[PDB]
């Protein structure tokens, strides 16, 4: 149930444009504070959790334009791709693209525009003027905590965007940002000059994930042995698998270790060029390669919708990067299964890499997201509780109750099952 209700037609809109049957609460959250409001928003949210609705839907919704901002082209591409397969026009506005097309931008053919923070920030004036003759109704700022210097993931571009508010003072900025950190959030808050924003987040509404923690021996083979099958002498994993490790190092052995077995596998961590992630990626989407190895960092991201099983091959760096990299798995809804393999002796449950981090604010963080994930691996609770209980005022919705203490929920809800 939501309050206010959508009307019908937000409803029929929402079902011929993305297939969805109703809002996820904290999506309509952010949508009506768009559409009624026009509210600045910060947006905490995660993919795999139903992030791209709140921004692409209220442009599609109206008939007019949202303009989303990314460092990321090749994700804008491919999002392109699918809005065009799912009949919204879209495109990549750049220095590139062609004056039929900027002409059609500003007829308000597009309902959704990707554009660089390098290009917004130099195009302002054609900013204004989509805003007079057609009316914005979003802009998105992806990846939003790159403004911050001390994120890890800092951009000095997105400190520009400081003048959108000032160029377009009527028109809502949506931030998203993939991390709760409060010294980041007040980071981008500022930095955006966003007034009295809403700030939601993403929860763990995800029943079709069976989570489960063991642990490692460090003997790769040994280790992955329960997820391999050796079918007409070729082994195999089970389905589509993502192996996340943390570290580059551990990334190159563990694909060489499935190499010898002929397995059909991939590495994707920052060190490789560009184009061969891509490639990478692209062979992963079309069933090419069966397994990708990776270490995520930068805003670095799998998108494949029939992801069946993600295997941490150790303890992950923390708590928020473990939610994000689990909410890859299962997007088109099918029964998948998020394993942890870990140690004691695991170099992110040894981290100094924290005790060297520059901001005080941000190590206070980062040291609690480590106790979070530390507490999970040692846990005997149901761990969906456990990731659930870290959104403490948020309503658990139905579907999740209702997998919670099933064979399907967990291993220890399993365990519990037996006994
Ligand atoms: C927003 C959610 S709420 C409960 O409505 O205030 C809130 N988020 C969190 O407190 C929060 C806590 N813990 C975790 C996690 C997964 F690390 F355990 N995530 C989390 O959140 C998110 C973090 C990253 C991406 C999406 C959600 C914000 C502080 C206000
Ligand atoms: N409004 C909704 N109703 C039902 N399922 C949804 C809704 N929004 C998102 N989902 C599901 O949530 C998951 C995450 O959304 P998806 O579109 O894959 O990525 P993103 O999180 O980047 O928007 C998918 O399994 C998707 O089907
Ligand atoms: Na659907
Ligand atoms: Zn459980």
């Amino acid at each position: 149930f939501l309050w206010p209700a959508p009307n019908e037609e937000q409803v029929t809109c929402l079902k011929m444009y993305f297939g969805h049957s109703s809002f996820k609460p904290v999506q309509w959250k952010v949508i009506h504070s768009v559409l009624e409001e026009r509210r600045d928003n910060v947006a905490v949210m995660a993919t795999g959790y139903g992030k791209s609705l709140c921004f692409q839907y209220p442009p599609v919704y109206v008939g007019k334009i949202g303009l989303v901002i990314s460092p990321l082209i090749s994700l804008m591409e491919d999002q392109v791709l699918q809005l065009k397969m799912s009949n919204i026009p879209a495109c990549f506005l750049g220095s590139a693209q062609s004056e039929n097309v900027l002409t059609d931008i500003k007829l308000g053919k597009y309902r959704i525009v990707y554009v660089t923070p390098e290009y917004c920030s130099g195009n302002m004036g054609l900013l204004q003027q989509l805003e007079a003759d057609i009316g914005i109704t979003l802009i998105a700022v992806d990846e939003a905590h790159c403004i911050s210097e001390w994120g890890h993931d800092f951009r000095d571009s997105f400190r520009k965007l400081g003048s959108l508010k000032t160029a377009l003072p009527m028109v809502p900025i949506v931030a998203l940002t993939a991390t709760a950190s409060s010294s980041i959030r007040e980071d981008i808050v500022r930095c955006l000059n966003l007034r009295n924003p809403q700030i939601t987040c993403t929860g763990f509404d995800r029943p079709n994930l069976y989570l489960e923690v063991r642990r490692k021996t460090g003997n790769i083979l040994q280790d992955l042995q329960p997820f391999l099958v050796k079918t007409s002498s070729h082994w195999e994993f089970e389905g589509p698998t993502i192996i996340y490790c943390p570290s580059r190092k551990m990334t190159q052995q563990v694909t060489g270790e499935l190499r010898k077995l002929n397995l059909s596998c991939g590495t994707y961590h920052a060190g490789m060029s560009f184009s061969t992630r891509k490639d990478i990626h692209h062979r992963f989407v079309r069933d090419e390669i069966q397994c990708v190895i990776a270490t995520i960092a930068f805003g670095m991201g799998i998108n494949k919708a029939d992801i069946r099983q993600v295997i941490h091959y150790g303890a992950p760096k923390d708590m928020e990067s473990y939610y994000q990299e689990i909410g890859r798995a299962g997007r088109d809804g099918l029964q998948s299964s998020c394993h942890v393999l870990w140690a004691p002796a695991d170099i992110n449950l040894n981290r100094h890499l924290l005790t060297e981090i520059r901001n005080e604010k941000f190590r206070l963080y980062k040291l609690k997201m480590m106790a979070k994930m530390e507490k999970y691996l040692h846990s005997s609770r149901c761990r969906r509780q456990i990731i659930l209980s870290h959104f403490e005022d948020k309503q658990v919705q139905k579907a999740s109750l209702g997998i919670m203490g099933t064979e399907k929920c967990c291993d220890n809800c399993r365990s519990r099952l037996d006994h």
